[PDB]
Parts: C-alpha cells; sequence; structure tokens
C-alpha cells in the first residue's frame, strides 16, 4: 500500500539512518523507499516477488519471532542467505522477540552444516536468479500485517 508520496530517496543517505532503529529500519526502508516511501509492507511484497535480498534481514528480525514456524533460503552457488525458526536455525534460543539475535548475520554461510532447508526437491524460488535466487526458499508461518505473536 506505498501510495503517492514526496519520493526521490531509494535508502540510506548517510550510512548509520539505520543503525538508531537496528536492523528493523535498515529492512523496513530498503523495501517500502525502494516501492514508494516508508509505506509499503517488509514482507507481503516481498514474499510475493521473491527478494531474498530483504527476506533475509526481515526473516532474522521478524521470523525470529516465537509465533513463527520455519523460514530457509539459498542460491545456486550453496549459499544459505537466511534460515529461521527452531529446525533451520542451530542459534535459536527463542523465548525474545528480535533481542535473541545474538550472532546471525549474512557471515553465516551454509558451508558444512550438520543440517539445511528442509531437505525438498523444489519449493518457494522456483524462478531463476533474474527474480534473486535460484536454489531454494522455505516459507512456514503467520499470515503476516502485525498483531499476532506467541
Amino acid at each position: 500500500m506505498g501510495h503517492h508520496h514526496h519520493h526521490h530517496s531509494s535508502g540510506v543517505d548517510l550510512g548509520t539512518e539505520n543503525l538508531y532503529f537496528q536492523s528493523m529500519r535498515a529492512q523496513l526502508i530498503e523495501r517500502g523507499q525502494l516501492i514508494a516511501e516508508q509505506l509499503a509492507p517488509l514482507a507481503a511484497t516481498a514474499l510475493a516477488r521473491k527478494d531474498t535480498a530483504v527476506l533475509n534481514r526481515i526473516a532474522n528480525e521478524a521470523l525470529d519471532q516465537p509465533d513463527v514456524r520455519a523460514v530457509t533460503f539459498l542460491d545456486a552457488r550453496q549459499e544459505r542467505l537466511a534460515h529461521a525458526g527452531p529446525s533451520m536455525l542451530t542459534v535459536a534460543p527463542a523465548g525474545d522477540a528480535s533481542h535473541l539475535s545474538m550472532s546471525t548475520e549474512l557471515d553465516t554461510t551454509h558451508f558444512l552444516l550438520p543440517v539445511l532447508g528442509r531437505h525438498h526437491s523444489l519449493s518457494g524460488a522456483t524462478e531463476p536468479d533474474d527474480e534473486r535466487v535460484l536454489g531454494w526458499v522455505e516459507l512456514e508461518l503467520s499470515h503476516h500485517g502485525t498483531l499476532l505473536r506467541g
């Protein structure tokens, strides 16, 4: 629901605008200020268009919450972009919203880990690298739009 606005902004114009409000401001601006200005949804549009670039950040902040079932993201290169929920994220102690996020940045590559994805053949990003990722993405959670917490 991005609508009309002033426009002409894209993202951060100083390198530390998001840092005042955590990765939550980074991901809200990264999608909402690409679509319009500070009004379009963070996850609903990003999942519909399959933009794993921002789906990583919103997963490690919002799919990391105790209401969530399961999520994962990987490209053709055998690189995990993200992972969240109890069976995907090995570093999920749960119990908090975002404050549990101790060390689960993009540096958490797929590598030689003991688990990956949901061991499925193909689901989520059936589209090629022209969307964002060709490998796969899992999606299992509440219908979004806020007001839904464990």
